[PDB]
């Protein structure tokens, strides 16, 4: 059985806390590859599942993805309340974030004339810092997320306290051990899709996008461009412009994490303090978020 080794211990299988199958129930799906439910064990649990039909390596990098999360231990990180690997279909338990994913959240939840006050910039900014808050944690703790995007993201709840999360460690585990088409190359740097050289700077470009993911409520990043043209066009310098009504501050942020040396490029600890900031500016928070009609 595979180990796993994280901010100096290493762990395995046996490490892992098994639930008793009895004593879960599936309670509805939540909507690729194996399913997702909302389930009890009482507490409110959402179950990954492995489907039974499945290669030997998709077996192990079940397996590995329960590892990884369930050493974790950070407020802006989802948390794993146990496995089920002992009866089939296999399950993975993780505290379920009620809010969903944020990309879903941001387009679902988008300021409207039925809903002009759905949002502020301040609900933006917060989530921008619990995330942050999270990759700062990985980086000091050598981890390489690899995939800062929205769509890896959980929210608690759709309402006012949310808490963002970083949930998705599928790429990173893939790496720990696939095709050019399902790399996600429009939040990746030059020297991570041209020499695959991965760093804490790696993570601090793809923030950036996620940035941008956030501020432009939900749009896919570089706008009609294909994962080809956006590597040829962020190669030669090219970035992306403000989101719609995107202060100019929040925006000098996404610029500097798109900084073409990883060695120019923020830590997260300065990612941090620069969102910290926009939050005590008037100017930013009080900036109106576009009405889509
Ligand atoms: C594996 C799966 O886990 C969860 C999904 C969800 C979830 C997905 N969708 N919803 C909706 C349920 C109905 N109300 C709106 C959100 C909740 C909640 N907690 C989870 N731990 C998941 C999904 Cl499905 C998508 C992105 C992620 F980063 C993760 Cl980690």
């Amino acid at each position: 059985n595979p180990n796993y080794c994280f901010a100096g211990k290493t762990s395995s299988i046996s490490d892992l806390k098994e639930v008793p199958r009895k004593n879960i129930t599936l309670i509805r799906g939540l909507g690729a590859f194996g399913e997702v439910y909302e389930g009890q064990v009482p507490l409110q649990v959402a179950v990954k599942t492995l489907p039974e039909v499945c290669s030997e390596q998709d077996e192990l990098d079940f397996l590995m993805e329960a590892l990884i999360i369930s050493k974790f231990n950070h407020q802006n990180i989802v948390r794993c309340i146990g496995v089920s690997l002992q009866s089939l279909p296999r399950f993975i338990l993780m505290e379920l974030m009620a809010g969903g994913d944020l990309k879903s959240f941001l387009r679902e939840t988008r300021p409207r004339p039925s809903q002009p006050s759905s949002l502020a910039m301040l609900d933006l900014l917060h989530v921008a810092r619990d995330i942050a808050c999270g990759c700062q944690y990985l980086e000091e703790n050598h981890f390489i997320h690899r995939d800062i995007a929205a769509r890896n993201c959980l929210l608690t709840c759709p309402g006012p306290g949310r808490v963002a999360k970083i949930a998705d460690f599928g790429m990173a585990r893939d790496i720990y051990r696939g095709g050019c088409a399902m790399l996600p190359v429009k939040w990746m740097p030059p020297e991570a899709f041209m020499e695959g050289i991965f760093t804490s700077k790696t993570d601090t470009w793809s923030f950036g996008v996620l940035l941008w993911e956030i501020f432009s409520l939900g749009y896919m990043p570089y706008p009609s461009k294909s994962n080809q043209e956006v590597l040829e066009f962020v190669t030669s310098g090219g970035r992306m412009d403000p989101p719609k009504n995107c202060p100019g501050p929040v925006y000098r942020i996404m610029t500097q994490c798109w900084q073409h040396q990883p060695e120019d490029r923020p830590n997260f600890a300065i990612i941090l303090e620069r969102i910290e900031y926009c939050t005590q500016d008037p100017d930013v928070i009080n900036t109106a978020l576009p009405i889509e009609y």
